[PDB]
């Protein structure tokens, strides 16, 4: 599912990271706020995307891409996840992306099923705002609070020194239980 790990990425935990509401939140309202304005072609038709993104979304992404392999897992459909990533991501942190047909469907959910990936599962973390993201392995989640629109949060200031904590784990199933310790 993932390509091969890189000569950089050798020793690295892999953090799986979702998209909206986690680092973005989008909207087909016009905003005068907006990062960034997207034109997407919908039933041969063309909507313009308004994204915000999260507070420290940019600094937080620089942080991870020096310490773990970071993987975009998206279950939102290629042709708008890929040019919202492709403006998000300016120092191209995000060594894959995937979305949602390498999901997996339960009943209604896309399901994030982390052991398709080709990673070790004791060297994997997933940060999604959704607990049905990772239904299969909950144990590997590291939850964040859906964002929308609120200017103040701090939650991806709050979470890097929980990932610099992680970052050196040799099991993140050990890591994860002290930092919740
Ligand atoms: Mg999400």
């Amino acid at each position: 599912l993932l390509p091969e790990v890189t000569e950089e990425d050798q020793g690295r935990i892999c953090v799986v990271i979702d998209l909206d509401e986690t680092l973005v939140h989008s909207s087909f309202k016009p905003i005068n706020n907006a990062d960034f304005i997207v034109p997407i072609e919908i039933e041969g038709t063309t909507h313009q995307v308004y994204v915000l993104k999260r507070p420290y979304v940019d600094e937080f992404l620089r942080r991870m891409g020096e310490l773990f392999e970071c993987v975009l897992f998206t279950a939102s459909l290629a042709k708008y996840a890929d040019p919202v990533t492709d403006l998000l991501d300016r120092c191209g942190v995000f060594r894959a992306r995937l979305f949602r047909e390498s999901c997996v469907f339960h009943q209604g959910c896309y399901v994030k099923d982390l052991s398709r990936l080709g990673r070790d599962l004791r060297k994997t973390l997933i940060l999604d705002n959704s607990p049905a993201s990772y239904i299969f392995h909950p144990e590997n989640a590291v939850p964040v609070q859906s964002w929308f629109d609120d200017m103040a949060d701090t939650e991806l200031l709050n979470l890097i020194p929980i990932f610099e904590e992680l970052s050196g784990a040799e099991d993140v199933y050990t890591s994860l239980g002290q930092l919740r310790a």
